[PDB]
């Protein structure tokens, strides 16, 4: 089948592993494989979970940042450019995600995160690796954007 590698990168302690570890082992809590099926298509997701040249490897990127921590939320673009860096390119497959929705101590709007996608040009997605909520449609639309490559 086809395949295709995933980075999750992100500030520290946002979440980065608990989502990862959510989609492999179905669970709230490196190299990670997974056979699965995608609109039909049958492929394999490798899902490399790196820190808060193996980079440049990587074809599709999950920008992560948690919702309660708004630190995490201005580091976004730390990483984003270090991405389009590695990758002579203005537009890379990637996502950006806004981690532990399960809470209420919110200090990042989701307007504010939007307004930041669009400047971007990826999509935005709330998840929460605790209520597993949203951890599939981030992960398969990170996919789904790689197809238009
Ligand atoms: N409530 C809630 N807490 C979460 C969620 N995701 C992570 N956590 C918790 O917050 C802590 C940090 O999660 P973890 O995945 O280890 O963070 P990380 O992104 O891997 N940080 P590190 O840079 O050290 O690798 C853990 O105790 C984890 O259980 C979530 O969706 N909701
Ligand atoms: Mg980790």
């Amino acid at each position: 089948m086809t395949e295709y590698k995933l980075v999750v990168v992100g500030a520290g302690g946002v979440g980065k592993s608990a989502l990862t570890i959510q989609l492999i082992q179905n669970h709230f809590v490196d190299s990670y494989r997974k056979q699965v099926v995608i609109d039909g298509e049958t492929c394999l997701l490798d899902i490399l979970d790196t820190a808060g040249q193996y980079m440049r490897t990587g074809e599709g990127f999950l920008c992560v940042f948690a919702i309660n921590n708004t630190k995490s939320f201005e580091d976004i673009h730390q990483y984003r450019e270090q991405i389009k860096r590695v990758k002579d390119s203005d537009d890379v497959p990637m996502v950006l995600v806004g981690n532990k929705c399960d809470l209420a101590a919110r200090t990042v709007e989701s307007r504010q995160a939007q307004d930041l996608a669009r400047s971007y040009g990826i999509p935005y997605i709330e998840t929460s690796a605790k209520t597993r909520q949203g951890v599939e449609d981030a992960f398969y639309t990170l996919v789904r954007e790689i197809r238009q490559h």
